[PDB]
């Protein structure tokens, strides 16, 4: 299955670095056609370091209940520094409102991030 082109989806995330830094992202998901989709979103490592995320990527629903996805895109840190960051991970619906999200990204810098998904 496919992506509604227009859905919008704003998520929440708290994400562990191999670094043993957390990150906590907050932003959105727009598809923009069946299978692409946009991603920004405003995150706070706890080293003290801001960034703005922008990129996208590819997703599908394999099922009403599982929607996987890879995207990538870059970090816009407070240190004046531009990084590549890639994510690979699934949502898991849990409503019509409401999907679980959790993703495996990397920077040789790799984190797990677990959160959700609200549809708006």
């Amino acid at each position: 299955m496919e992506q509604k082109p227009g859905t919008l989806m704003v998520y929440v995330v708290v994400g562990y670095n191999t670094d043993n830094t957390v990150d906590v992202v907050g932003g959105a998901q727009y598809a923009v056609s069946p299978y692409l989709f946009l991603d920004v979103g405003y995150g706070w490592n706890n080293s003290s370091l801001n960034f703005l995320e922008v990129g996208g990527g590819v997703s599908y629903k394999v099922s009403p209940d599982l929607e996987p996805y890879v995207k990538a895109g870059f970090e816009y840190n407070t240190d004046n520094t531009i990084k590549p960051t890639a994510g690979a991970g699934a949502l898991y619906r849990v409503s019509p409102n409401l999907a679980l999200m959790v993703e495996y990204g990397w920077n040789s810098l790799q984190k797990v991030a677990i959160g959700i998904a609200y549809k708006v």
